[PDB]
């Protein structure tokens, strides 16, 4: 059957999904992840959540355990692994209140553990090339969109659809991240570099979760959460209505999930999980 | 009241800005910092030297232990820091011998500690994401800036004044720099990109050097020197006499900086810290 | 006195490029090297092979010691390095088959010891900025020109030839690398993106090693071999591979050509040059 593991970001760290069964600590060849891990259901399917920050928020986006994690959920079973993540936009057609169902990225990481395999005594021996010309999942992204459609909220395609027609708060059927590494924002020289180049958001913590997801052979599929960073430029109003919005935002987020496992649970997925497990053993170069 | 730090880069290993009033040498909870810290005044404004790269250069620019610089100067009660960079140009309008005052990067370096705050045991507790659209502290750039009038030294503004304004040599009011790891230099290649991104020039010491010293509170804000590392008699003439301008441009800036009051600067220093902090 | 050394990329793990007169386990002040380090001749030019994967290319692009092969290839008496890399396409005139004598990169490289100077107790004492403009050896690439041209293999030479004179497959006579981190390859987005900054190629093993190069001393020069690594895009990978063993045929055969061309010329003032660069970059001193 199929198991959906859910990484919350920011106003995820410490989520009430549903009602828990119980809380589990788990250990990994990789060290321990960010927090336990609340395990529970949605109708029929087992579900599991892991905040990526722990509970406090007390680890920044280059410190957080992504192997631990990835490998946590994969060790429980999860086939399937969905991920949220508060970030800032780069284009006028985002505005803080929608959401972006990635299919992108542009790595701008560094000093993060990005890979199970190496030569290395801490990693598993071999020698590991997954493709990412695509990235993610794109059967879990196409649910995502369509748990957003049955929860009543605004899908915006911009191959399709005129920008005048884009409805606010609204789900972008598609989108590109840079991932800096923080834990500082960027300069307004680094976020017009960004912009020029085409890029949609930034944020700090999809990679190395998206290539370990696939090294893996979990289907991952993120939704971003466009918010406002720049109150500095009336500040205790400003960041309190930028809470309000996100926190308005989290709700729709939630629901979104939700509908998103019991979609991903009425499928079969035998044929997809099949390939995702081919594509790593075909991506060994040792062997 | 204030107390200037300055950290002088390439030509200011060994500086002598002022009489040593007493050498100190210290450690921070982050390690030890490039070299001794000498303590002095310009005027009666209270001042602070560190080389770099230490005494003899024998520290590289990826080693530096920005960590340690800035908080060793923080735990002196230095409230601004004044930072010295030699750096290569990469737009025709910055010749060798120009001079900017950065307020711009684009950060290409990786492996070096760029950060106070997180989860492990050896920092400070705390997920602190610090806002850096502007990273510097603006009126302590428009300090140098003014300290550059006062000194006779050509002031270019491409904002307001056309390219025919841009007498050499000349600080850039204003300029972006690209900060590479190093140690080598840039490919040809490599050059080019930067080039068409518009970088104004490139180094390898400004990061993280000005995001740690907002991370502490302090006023930072950086004079760049435009040289040529790729001849070579004139260049080194010209960088010497690059030095000497710089020289004047800070001694100038530590006396202008003495003439204001900060408490209304420092306290929004000090505020943005908190303000940042995600897990408060 | 002349001594080629080769470093063996993915398609050279055990290369059989001549009779091994003594196969060598050498250690270094940066650690181990790949593999142990054989040393023979090419007619009458002692060359010495490294594989950079080691034998049952078990070390990864970001894991392998750069430092150590290139400071033991130096210290066997090596003067000059030819270097293979297995790389993808980034542009229409690169297809695979095609051979890319580089002259050019970007470094997308991080956490790798890039460099053998520093104020650390496992370095060399010293502050050293080398250029890098070009950074490759410039009387090398040429050599390795004029191999594929004494091996019959097409040479393709764009600031001189017109695209209708691209025959496939060529010898690419310049081409700029993008060398990224890995393990894994780019997205799309970043693909589109390094394409438009010009990039040619795309690999994992260029960077640090041809700084590390210049570094020591010595002349440095990489033949990339162009594959397809976008079969997801059965067939493909039987005939990828195909492609791929017909590549390694003709770079050994450009190797051991490049060799021979390599020892026919004097190089006492090229040396000279290469180790006056490294003192005249030392910034501490």
């Amino acid at each position: 059957k199929v198991k959906v593991g859910i990484i919350g970001g920011t106003g995820f760290d410490d989520p009430n999904l549903f009602k828990k069964v119980g809380v589990r600590q788990v250990t990994t060849p990789f060290g321990k992840p960010s927090d336990t891990l609340v395990e529970g259901f949605v109708g029929d399917v087992a579900c599991v959540v892991l905040p990526r920050h722990g509970k406090g928020h007390l680890i920044p986006p280059s410190e957080v355990n992504y192997r631990a994690n990835v490998w946590a959920l994969k060790d429980l079973g999860c086939t399937h692994i969905l991920a949220t993540t508060a970030c800032g936009s780069l284009q006028e057609d985002l505005v803080p209140g929608d959401f972006v169902v990635l299919n992108q990225f542009m790595d701008k990481t560094w000093g993060r553990e990005n890979t199970f395999y190496g030569s290395k005594p801490d990693s598993l021996k071999g020698v590991l090339h997954m493709p990412m010309a695509e990235p993610f999942c794109e059967r879990t992204r196409q649910i995502l969109i369509q748990a957003a459609r049955n929860k009543s909220i605004n899908v915006y395609d911009k191959k399709t659809m005129d920008k005048s027609a884009c409805i606010h708060p609204c789900v972008h059927a598609e989108g590109s991240a840079v991932t800096i590494n923080g834990p500082r924002f960027s300069t307004r020289c680094e976020s017009f570099i960004h912009k020029a180049m085409g890029l949609d958001i930034v944020n700090m913590t999809l990679v190395p979760e998206v290539s370990l997801a696939r090294e893996a052979g979990l289907s991952y599929a993120s939704i971003a959460i466009v918010t406002d960073f720049d109150c500095w430029k009336e500040e205790h109003v400003c960041v309190d209505m930028v809470l309000e919005q996100f926190r308005k935002s989290v709700v729709h987020v939630r629901e979104i999930l939700l509908e998103a496992v019991a979609l991903i649970g009425a499928e079969d997925w035998t044929k997809t999980i099949e390939a995702n497990k081919a594509l790593v053993m075909s991506s060994r170069q040792d062997l």
